[PDB]
DNA sequence: TATCCGTGCAATCGTGTATGT
DNA sequence: ACATACACGATTGCACGGATA
């Protein structure tokens, strides 16, 4: 008991919310996925917005914590840290379960519109851990010369996350129809090669 | 006669990307059409049936000025794919139906089992767009302007990737930058890397 | 008379809160 | 904490019934 039920609830509405969306996904499905009636579900959730925010804000914590583990080691730099950064994202995209299903049902299994005030709320705020990540890392390799000086950076944050975004997209509507661990590799290097080297990517 | 069929159809156009797919009743969109639930069932079988009919006439218009603009432009196979893309993203501010057709895909409907109808169309523009990178990729290298050795699975993956990624980024922003001007620059460093990278290379 | 569209009603489903250990 | 019971709204599907041409 105790936080027994509460973990076991947000993953039972985690794995329904994944494989029947969120708007077919009755409170009562919830609570029998899980082992517990819906008076087990009001108890530590208010109604079914709570509990979704309550489940995809630990997420999206996890997320940027991962990331700040597995990038604040400096082993070689930092534009090559960042590198690695990116790929160990994209592999937690297909071993971390709980990972993967969070980017799946934000990109494919709920919908984005201003009455499911919930789900832009973590859009945003999924985007704004990554644009303050991108533009971080961005200064610290101009100031280091391993960028050009004058990179419009303004597009290249667009730039950036646009690709990586429809990568993620790609893959998750394509039902992995393809290899993620070694598409990903090849398109963040083309990535990473064009703002070193192609000039449009600048004033 | 006929004109209230027609009001109804593009009423759930509307409905569909202010409101969601779901949270959409079928009273909204009779009265946002001004009829009610007996006109909207006498021609449709439910909101499914609705859904379909309404983006499969849009999706098979899109196919069209997707191939207009192709038998229209003379000259070269992969010169005249560049103005095909530019020209299909000048359509997402240019043409409304067209706008909310990709927006209501991307953004606004869960892309689950149980939705047939989402998936089904879904695939079928997938379908439209991984037949004409193909087709448009292998007279490329028939007319020397990619290398030989181009990965040819590997490069419509990367080419329909970075055009998706810049349609979800679109919308998801809300809007938030200038089409007209990223997508011009992102879709020459897409082709200058098809052309140019080792890592497309088999 | 057939096609077009409004109206009334049964019936299911999800939610919210009170009730009882 | 957690299960159970009740009260209510929101939609859905087909009953129709009236209208038109
Ligand atoms: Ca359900
Ligand atoms: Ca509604
Ligand atoms: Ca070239
Ligand atoms: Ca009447």
């Amino acid at each position: 008991e105790a936080l027994k039920t509460k973990e076991h609830l947000m993953l039972a509405a985690l794995e329904t919310f994944y494989r029947k969306g969120i708007a077919r996904t009755s409170l009562n499905e919830i609570a029998q996925a899980a082992g517990v009636t819906r008076g087990a579900l009001y108890w530590h959730f208010k109604n079914k917005e709570d509990l979704f925010d309550a489940l995809f804000q630990r997420i999206c914590d996890d997320i940027e914590n991962c990331i700040a583990q597995d990038a604040a080691d400096a082993e070689g730099g930092s534009w090559t840290v960042f590198r690695h950064t990116l790929l160990h994202f994209f592999e937690r995209l297909q071993s971390n379960d709980i990972h993967y299903k969070f980017h799946n049902i934000l990109f494919l299994k709920c919908e984005h519109t201003e009455q499911n005030a919930a789900v832009i709320a973590i859009a945003r705020k999924h985007q704004a851990i990554w644009r303050e990540k991108i533009t971080a890392v961005l200064t610290e390799a101009v100031e280091n010369q391993d960028l050009a000086d004058d990179l419009d950076k303004e597009t290249a944050v667009i730039f950036i996350k646009s690709t990586l975004d429809g990568l993620i997209w790609r893959w998750f509507s394509s039902g992995e129809s393809f290899d993620l661990g070694k598409t990903a590799p090849r398109i963040i290097g083309i990535m990473m090669d064009n703002l070193e080297n192609h000039p449009c990517l600048r004033r």
